């Protein structure tokens, strides 16, 4: 099953919602991630260039997909196939971001 | 501000998340809507042909935009500029639906 992360659009894109599969994949319960930026999933072997592409895409509200090394709550690394898209209203304002992720280890 | 509704993909699309603007626009608190299909926003002056287009688009997981007459919790009508899109994983599976809505009553 594919995880889903919804964040606010501004400040530092705090997580406001995760689905069941997010917890299955990452080992984190919703209560311990809500209000945090999803970058806590990253760790020592995460590719910095991949992180920088995500950072630029979110800043510009551009859709992006990456395969990124993430870490479960218990510290185990896994390959996360991640897609992020902005959610926009009719006037083009960004309301939220939505991420979908799949463990492709 | 623009409301956002997230629903499950399956089983008549129950609401799983709303943002604060959803409550400002509709008068419903999250507790009052979680687990329900968003059609409780409709009422007797809602255009049946618009509802049909929504029904067919959601069943097909096709993005759709419509202006639809909706009703606040206490019954006040408002025009809802609504856009609904599926959320897909890399294999194309629909994970959720996301709706963004604005009160465009003149
Ligand atoms: C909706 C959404 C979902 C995200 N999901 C993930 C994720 O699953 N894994 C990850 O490493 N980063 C994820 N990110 C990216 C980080 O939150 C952050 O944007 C990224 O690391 C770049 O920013 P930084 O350089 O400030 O950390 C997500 C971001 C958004 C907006
Ligand atoms: C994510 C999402 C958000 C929705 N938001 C609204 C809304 O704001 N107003 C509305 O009248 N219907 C909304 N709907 C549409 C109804 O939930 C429903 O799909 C539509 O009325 C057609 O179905 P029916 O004939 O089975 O009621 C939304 C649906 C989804 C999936």
């Amino acid at each position: 099953a594919s995880g889903m992360i919804v964040t606010d659009a501004g400040a530092d894109q705090p997580i406001v919602f995760v689905n069941r599969a997010f917890s299955t994949i990452t080992g984190y319960a919703p209560n311990e991630v809500l209000g945090r930026n999803a970058r806590f999933l990253q760790g020592p072997q995460t590719d910095a260039a991949t992180v920088a592409r995500l950072r630029e895409a979110i800043a510009a509200a551009r859709p992006i997909q990456e395969r990124i090394l993430n870490y479960r709550k218990d510290g185990q690394p896994f390959w996360n196939q991640l897609s992020i898209s902005p959610v926009r209203d009719e006037t083009g304002n960004v309301v939220a971001f939505v991420g979908v992720h799949t463990d492709v280890t």
